[PDB]
DNA sequence: CGATAACGGTCCTAAGGTAGCGAAGC
DNA sequence: GCTTCGCTACCTTAGGACCGTTATCG
């Protein structure tokens, strides 16, 4: 339990590098949990129907599905539509986080660069996404959740199954309803480094 | 829903403040839920042991338990420690906020003071914290919380039981039970608005 | 005569939300 | 050759977490 202002030490953060570089190399996910939980010193949750409620609102507090579109030279077009579900916390909140790991069975907590000792989870694999994510929303969020919130993921679902189609392949599918998606749920249009400043700009550069 | 930038229009400004002028006049609740609902335009809630751990996920995430020690020149010491809880969130998520409303059956939706759309939700009076607040943490929040905040918890309820004992207005235990604990929960000890520096300098001006 | 309820104001980083690049792969 | 993975750096603001007075009330 560390204190504002207070760092994570450099080498809890050497070690949590190694043990992200460990599942990538085995996939033993069960490890993954298991080297968490004794780097972080935290304790087993059953994952009941009660802690996935108890998750869920916590994810409408905490957690985020975003659309980016970057510049990718190589890509097909000029640009790449990439969606992430993550969830950020501070370490002496991690136990939350490893919650999320087990009810998910998946994702990855990095430190959160330029942060004293936040933490991050990310999900970015379009098959875990629709699989794991999308429906925890469905079965544990929606009913409880905002009007915007619920739309997020209506249209972030909307975003997975074009892809299922390789409508980011297709140019005319792209423009008018994948970038469409991206610019609607922008929540940072104007930021300083920002892949396009609004949807035309995209559009008239998929071109 | 209000966009990134948009700030809540002044006629809901002026219409949560005629609302929160009625409940403090009739102590009617029911209605003061009754005239949010209205001016949100919110879909009116079962609140279930479903709706409860969601809640408590929520306020893993978005509400605060704190304690704040300041001057006042009338008081027996020149100085109070306060306890409040409170929950933030933007105006487009007021339908948890709402949910909270109805769980406590107590509590102010007001906007907080300097923000584009944001809102907060505050319970202070002493009764309701320990009758309702703390209790509901016990049942369904302590058991997924972290460490940090299952401690700040017992440190709330510890300060509580003090001021119902008295403890404040004798000199020893406020100077050595209740401004310890104060000391312990600080999460903003040497920002530039701060009370007191430190421990030292609050039991040195107390006595 | 006080305490404390009541409520606004203030601060300012931990939370949200993004973009880029090398390496690895249908 | 083009898409996806992993990890790192980045940017920006709604959250948390206080503090300051004046109304209320036994
Ligand atoms: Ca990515
Ligand atoms: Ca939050
Ligand atoms: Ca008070």
């Amino acid at each position: 339990i560390l204190k504002p202002g207070e760092k994570l030490p450099q080498d809890k953060l050497e070690e949590l590098k190694k043990i992200n570089d460990a599942v990538k190399k085995t996939k033993n996910f069960s490890k993954y949990l298991i080297d968490l939980r004794k780097l972080f010193q935290i304790d087993e949750v059953q994952v009941t129907s009660e802690s996935k409620l108890f998750l869920a609102g916590f994810l409408e507090g905490e957690a985020s599905l975003n659309i980016s579109t970057k510049k990718l030279a190589t890509s097909k077009f000029g640009l790449v539509v990439d969606p992430e579900f993550n969830v950020t916390r501070h370490v002496n909140g991690v136990k939350v986080l490893y919650l999320a790991l087990e009810v998910f069975k998946t994702g990855r907590i990095r430190h959160k660069s330029g942060s004293n000792a936040t933490l991050v989870l990310t999900i970015d694999n379009r098959q875990s996404l629709e699989e794991k994510v999308i429906p925890f929303y469905e079965q544990y969020v929606v009913a409880f959740s905002s009007p915007e919130k619920v739309k997020r993921v209506a249209n972030f679902k909307a975003l997975l199954e074009l892809f299922n189609n390789d409508a980011h392949q297709d140019l005319e599918q792209l423009v008018n309803k994948i970038l469409p998606i991206w610019d609607q749920m922008r929540k940072q249009q104007g930021q300083s480094n920002e892949g396009f400043p609004n949807l035309e700009a995209a559009q008239d550069f998929a071109r």
